[PDB]
């Protein structure tokens, strides 16, 4: 689709058989999801945002269907204000900015 | 233009003197710029993201040129690590997400 920006670009994602709303966030290098259970090994990591640093759990090679488009990549789980889809997965679904 | 997301979507903006590099950020509701001493009235505000909140000064009706496109609107100013062009101005320069 083409998504305009008068409203937040929120879309439905499917991860681990669950449906969630997430924000298409071109300002995010990484994909960061609110606290949830994902299977498999994870690694403790830290990331910084506008307000400072948080601790996250890094899950590698996780499938997510974003608005009908398949991605398989790194997902960070931690205390983000909202689920964000960052550039690591936006590139996989062929997302660009246009003006 | 079309901007892929392999790299951070940084572009040149102008606000007065001062050309700056800023992120075209679909995840930011409002534009937030690094500390700078703008003229005019303003109001304090707190904006939240990963890590928590920062305090900013909200200036209204500030003209900004973004990649040669004219925009005018709210510009938040505070201790952000990166200059961020948010949705309030992205719509003004005709910017969409496409995939
Ligand atoms: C609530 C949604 C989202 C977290 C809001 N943020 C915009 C976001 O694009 C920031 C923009 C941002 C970029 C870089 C530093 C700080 C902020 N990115 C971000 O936090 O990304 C993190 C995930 O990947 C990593 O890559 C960048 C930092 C990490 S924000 O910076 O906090 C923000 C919040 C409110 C306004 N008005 C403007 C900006």
């Amino acid at each position: 689709p083409q998504i305009t920006l008068w409203k937040r670009p929120l879309v439905t994602i499917r991860i681990g058989g669950q449906l969630k709303e997430a924000l298409l966030d071109t300002g995010a290098d990484d994909t960061v999801l609110e606290e949830m259970n994902l299977p498999g090994k994870w690694k403790p990591k830290m990331i910084g945002g506008i307000g400072g640093f948080i601790k996250v759990r890094q899950y590698d090679q996780i499938p997510i269907e974003i608005c009908g488009h398949k991605a398989i990549g790194t997902v960070l789980v931690g205390p983000t204000p909202v689920n964000i889809i960052g550039r690591n997965l936006l590139t996989q679904i062929g997302c660009t900015l246009n003006f």
